[PDB]
């Protein structure tokens, strides 16, 4: 929302609307095991940029789709609950509603959106708002999930090793309950035109805005983010398990 979402430059400059997210980065921006496991998107620092009649705060990051031929990307929003408690009270019903009726109350993990590029371009891009209908359930997010690894050729079942081992190295980090983060998402994104070799493929947590920092302030309401994760590598193993009879 805060810039056009579409990538073929070598950042992301991302305006500071609030502190958390920049709050957030700064916070985890010397521990190794943010910074060093590949789990987030590389943090260049937060920027001054002229804006207005003064200065605005932005963060660069790495863009992870810089140099990617064919793109392919979905979105996964993360945790039993996309609310927090600074959300606005006119936006509550609406984010209720869409907990309930989606996967987030139930698995911890919803369809947020996915594009993908099969030759014929445009892109084939599929709305995040089909996760109250056609992705609402454990079931129909494992099949949109086989769906990004369909390159439209074939199932990129080499890939998804990878995927699975990104998301272990988010449960180690997230086991410890530092920080909550609320409408987060785990974005996973290839170029079809990649090889294993070529390493254009990522799985990438982003997206801080509602992050809680518990050693600096109180937040009693639960993320579920951990038992997101751990669903979502659930899916991910069920997938790898489906992929051999191939
Ligand atoms: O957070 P997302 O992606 O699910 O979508 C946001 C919408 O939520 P929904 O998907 O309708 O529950 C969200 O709707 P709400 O008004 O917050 O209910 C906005 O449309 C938001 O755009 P912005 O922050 O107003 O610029 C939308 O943000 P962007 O997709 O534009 O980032
Ligand atoms: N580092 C990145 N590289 C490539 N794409 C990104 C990156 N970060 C975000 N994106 C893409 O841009 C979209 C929007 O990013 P994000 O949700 O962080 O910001 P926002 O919607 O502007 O602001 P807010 O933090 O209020 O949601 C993501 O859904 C994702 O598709
Ligand atoms: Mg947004
Ligand atoms: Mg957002």
């Amino acid at each position: 929302g805060s810039f056009t979402q579409q990538p073929d430059g070598q950042y992301l400059l991302k305006p500071c609307l609030s502190h958390r997210e920049r709050d957030f980065y700064l916070h985890i921006k010397d521990d190794k095991e943010w910074t060093g496991t590949g789990i987030i998107p590389k943090f260049y620092g937060v920027e001054l940029h002229e804006f207005g009649f003064g200065e605005l705060e932005f963060i660069r990051m790495e863009n992870l789709m810089y140099k990617y031929k064919r793109p392919f990307v979905l979105d996964l929003k993360i945790g039993t609950q996309t609310w927090d408690p600074e959300t606005a009270s006119s936006k509550m019903k609406k984010r209720l509603v869409v907990d309930s009726t989606s996967t987030t109350t139930s698995l911890g993990v919803r369809f947020s959106g996915m594009e993908r590029n099969i030759g014929e371009e445009k892109p084939i891009l599929y709305s995040r708002y089909l996760c109250t209908h056609e992705v609402n359930t454990r079931d129909s997010l494992k099949e949109y999930i086989k769906l990004f690894f369909n390159d439209g050729k074939k199932y990129r079942k080499e890939l998804v090793p990878y995927f699975i081992s990104q998301l272990d190295k988010m449960i180690e980090v997230m086991k410890k309950r530092e920080y909550k983060m609320f409408s987060s998402s785990v974005l996973f994104v290839y170029d079809s035109t990649t090889t294993l070799e070529d390493k254009k493929y990522n799985c990438k947590m982003i997206d801080f805005a509602h992050n809680w920092i518990l050693s600096e302030e109180e937040c009693t309401v639960e993320d579920g983010f951990l038992f997101g994760l751990n669903n979502l590598k659930s899916i991910l193993e069920d997938i790898e398990n489906e992929f051999k009879s191939l």
